[PDB]
C-alpha cells in the first residue's frame, strides 16, 4: 500500500551559486544570474547571453581523467547527485544498495559533446570521434554514472520531457517509493545546451530573449516587456526517502511530497493553450493526489519562463483552479534570476519549493516592472515576502505539451 | 492491491518490415534484416553494414509538411505508434482522453537530424539551423505528437535508458496503468542512429560487428565467432490496457503484463559484469513482481547483443536465476536477425515476446554455428521452435549497467 515520502538531501549547480545554499542566497536576495556567455563567440547569434554555472570544479566531484570522457551536462548532474546524497547523511550498504535508484534527466543532454564531434566527424572523419562520444553524451548517463561511483542498484532511469524533465523525474521516482519499488531514489534534473545549435535552435524558433544589451532584465516573467525565456545551465538532485526509513535511521527531513500531477496539453508541439487548460488538469490531479484543499496553497513556484503565451496561460490555470484563493496565494517565477534550465528547471525549483517552506519566505520575481494584462495575482514582484507557507506547489509545462506538478508541505 | 494490464494493440518498424506481420514472419524464417548501408558514403568507417528499414513512407501518417519538422526516430515512433493505435480499436472520446497516455522513448534521439544541423552550422552558420530543429529532436516528441495527433491528455512523458529504453518505457506505463494513473498508455521505443555520429561513435569504442564481407551473419549472439553488435533502426509500440477495461469494449487481448523488473549493476558504464549479477537481480525482481516461481518460465527473449561480455553475462545471470529449469527454457535473440535497435530493442523484442505466446514458437537465434564455451543453454539455434509458451521474460541490459525485464503470461 502507498507510502509516504519525503526529502531529506538536496544538491544544486546554477547560475546563482556552486551549491543549494550559495544558489538560495542569491535567490532572496534578488541576483540575477544572467550575463553574456564568455565560453564560445555569439556575435552571429540573435542571443548571446544565458544562466552559465560559474566557476564550476569538477575536481570538486570526479578525477580530471574521467571528467574529459563526460559532456557538462553529465558533469553537473553529478555534482548535484553528489551534494544530494551527502547532504542526506545516508550510508550506503550491501543491506540498503539493492533499495537505492536513481532518476536524473536532461532535455536535451549531451549537446556541446555532439556538436564537438559532429566537427571532428566534418572537418577530420569518423576516426577522429571519440570512443567516449556515447556513454559521455547519453542522456541516462547520469544516472549510470552517480550508480556505478556510489553502488547504487536500485530503479535505474531517465526522463526526457523537455522542460519538464525535472519535475517529473522528481515525482516519478516519489512514485517508485510510494509503491515499494524503492526506499530511496535520488532524482532531478542537468542541462547545458548553451553551445552552437543549443542557441542557434532556440534562436531559429525565436523562443529566446534578444535583450543582449541588458542580459539582468532579460528575464521578466508576467512583464509586459517580456520577448522569451533565457537559456540556462545547472542541476538540481533530491534525496528521495520513504517517510518510516527517514524516520528510522534519524534522517533531517526538509518537507514532505505529498502530489504528484501530470497531464499533457495534446494543444501544440510547442505553444501553451492561452486557457492554460493542460496546467490546470495537472495542478488539479496534483491537488487530488496530496489529498488536499486547493485553499491549503500558500505559495506556487512557477514555471515562469518569460515567454509572451506561456506566463499568462499559467496566470489564466492558476485562476481556473483556485478562485478567490488564486488571490490569497504567493506565485512567483524564480527563473526571473536563474533564467530556464530546461530540463534541470523543475529540479532547481523544487528545491527552491522546499527551502521556501524552511525559510517561510516566497523568493520573488525580479523585473516584474509593469505587469502585463491579467497578471494581477500576488507574483511577489521585486523582494522576497517572508509568509505562512504550509504547502508549495512547483509547476513545469514543455514541449509537446507534457505537463508536471508538484507539492511539497511541511513536516512536523 | 493492482490492477491487471494486457496488451491491446501492436505496431512496429523493424529492419524485416514495416509492420509487425511482415516482421513477424521474417523472425519466424530465420531472415536477416541486415545489408551495406545506402545513401551513405561509409568509405571511412571501419562498419557498412546494419538493419535499416525499408521503404518506409511517413505520407501514410504525416503530412509531408508535417514530416520535414520530425527526425527519422520520431517519424519512425509516430508510425509503430498509430499502428499499435489502430491495431487495439480503442476510440478517443471526450468520456476517456484524460486516462489515456503515452511513454516512447529512445536511447539516442535526433542524431540525423543533429548531424544535418551541425552541417549547416558548420557551413553557413547558426542563421541556416531550422526552426523546428529543438521540437524536432526531442526524445518527448514522440509522445508530444501523438498525443496531439490523437487527443490524449493521460500521462504523457519519456524513458531514455540506452540500450534499455524500450523496455523500461512499456514496464512504467504498465504501473502507471495498474496502479490507477491511467487506463490505457502507448508504450515502447524508436531508434535512427545510422549517421556518421552513430556508426562513429559506436565504431570509435570497438563496439560494432566489423563483418563487411557477410552482413547477414555478423549478428551470432552466443557464437565464438561474435565480434561485436549490429546497429539497426525502427520502432515498437504496444496498447497497455487495463484489463476491465478491454473486456468492457470488446477488446482483442494479445497477452497479460504481469511483471516488470529493474535493476541498476553499479557495475561498468559499458559492460556487464561476467556473472550477470544485474540482469540476474532484475529477472528475479520481475518474476517476484509477478508472483511466479522462475520454474513457470518457458521462453526468454534475450538482450542477446553478439558482444562477447553481453552474451556470456545472460547465460551466467539464466544458470543462476533458473537452476534445474535453466536448459529446459528456450531463450533466443532476434537481435540474430534485426541486430540490436538499441531504444527500440524492448519495444519490438516485446512484441516478439507476446508472438511467441499467441504462436507458441520460440525464435531462432540465427548465425549460432559454434556455441561459445559453456554456452549449452537451449538458444534456438538456426531454426524457430514450436513449444509450449505459458510465460515469456524480455530482458535489456544498457549503458550505465541499467536492467530492464518484462514477463508476459498467456491470457484465456
Ligand atoms: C565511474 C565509472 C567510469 C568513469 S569513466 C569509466 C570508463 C572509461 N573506460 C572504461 N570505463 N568508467
Ligand atoms: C552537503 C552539500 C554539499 C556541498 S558540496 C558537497 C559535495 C559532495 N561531494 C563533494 N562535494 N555536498
Amino acid at each position: 500500500s502507498r507510502r509516504r515520502v519525503v526529502i531529506t538531501g538536496m544538491g544544486m549547480l546554477s547560475p546563482l551559486g556552486l551549491d543549494v545554499p550559495s544558489s538560495w542566497e542569491g535567490i532572496l536576495a534578488g541576483r540575477s544570474g544572467i550575463a553574456p556567455i564568455e565560453h564560445m563567440d555569439l556575435s552571429a547569434y540573435s542571443t548571446r547571453f544565458g544562466g552559465s554555472v560559474k566557476g564550476f570544479n569538477v575536481e570538486e566531484y570526479l578525477s580530471a581523467k574521467e571528467a574529459r570522457k563526460l559532456d557538462l551536462f553529465i558533469q553537473y548532474g553529478l555534482a548535484a547527485s553528489f551534494q544530494a546524497v551527502r547532504d542526506s547523511g545516508l550510508e550506503v550498504t550491501d543491506a540498503n544498495r539493492e533499495r537505492i535508484g536513481v532518476s536524473m534527466g536532461s532535455g536535451i543532454g549531451g549537446l556541446t559533446n555532439i556538436e564537438n564531434n559532429c566537427r571532428s566527424l566534418f572537418e577530420q572523419g569518423p576516426r577522429r570521434i571519440s570512443p567516449f562520444f556515447v556513454p559521455g553524451s547519453i542522456i541516462n548517463m547520469v544516472s549510470g554514472f552517480l550508480s556505478i561511483h556510489l553502488g547504487l542498484q536500485g530503479p535505474n532511469y531517465a526522463l526526457t520531457t523537455a522542460q519538464t524533465t525535472g519535475t517529473h523525474s522528481i515525482g516519478m521516482a516519489a512514485r517508485n517509493i510510494a509503491y515499494g519499488e524503492a526506499d530511496v531514489m535520488v532524482a532531478g534534473g542537468s542541462e547545458m545546451a548553451a553551445c552552437g545549435l543549443g542557441l542557434g535552435g532556440f534562436g531559429a524558433a525565436r523562443a529566446l530573449s534578444t535583450r543582449n544589451d541588458e542580459p539582468t532584465r532579460a528575464s521578466r516573467p508576467w512583464d509586459r516587456d517580456r520577448d522569451g525565456f533565457v537559456l540556462s545551465d545547472g542541476s538540481g538532485a533530491l534525496v528521495l526517502e520513504e517517510l518510516e526509513h527517514a524516520r528510522a535511521r534519524g534522517a533531517r527531513i526538509y518537507a514532505e511530497l505529498v502530489g504528484f500531477g501530470m497531464s499533457g496539453d495534446a494543444f501544440h508541439m510547442t505553444a501553451p493553450p492561452e486557457d492554460g487548460a493542460g496546467a490546470a488538469r495537472c495542478m488539479k490531479n496534483a491537488l487530488r493526489d496530496a489529498g488536499l484543499d486547493p485553499r491549503q496553497v500558500d505559495y506556487i513556484n512557477a514555471h515562469g519562463t518569460s515567454t509572451p503565451a506561456g506566463d499568462i496561460a499559467e496566470i489564466a490555470a492558476v485562476k481556473s483552479v483556485f478562485g478567490e484563493h488564486a488571490h490569497a496565494l504567493s506565485m512567483s517565477s524564480t527563473k526571473s534570476m536563474t533564467g530556464h534550465l530546461l530540463g534541470a528547471a523543475g529540479a532547481v525549483e523544487a528545491i527552491f519549493s522546499v527551502l521556501a517552506l524552511r525559510d517561510q519566505v516566497a523568493p520573488p520575481t525580479i523585473n516584474l516592472d509593469n505587469p502585463d494584462e491579467g497578471c494581477d495575482l500576488d507574483l511577489v514582484a521585486h523582494e522576497a515576502k517572508p509568509r505562512k507557507i504550509d504547502v508549495a506547489l512547483s509547476n513545469s509545462f514543455g514541449f509537446g505539451g507534457t505537463n508536471g506538478t508538484l507539492v511539497f508541505r511541511r513536516f512536523a
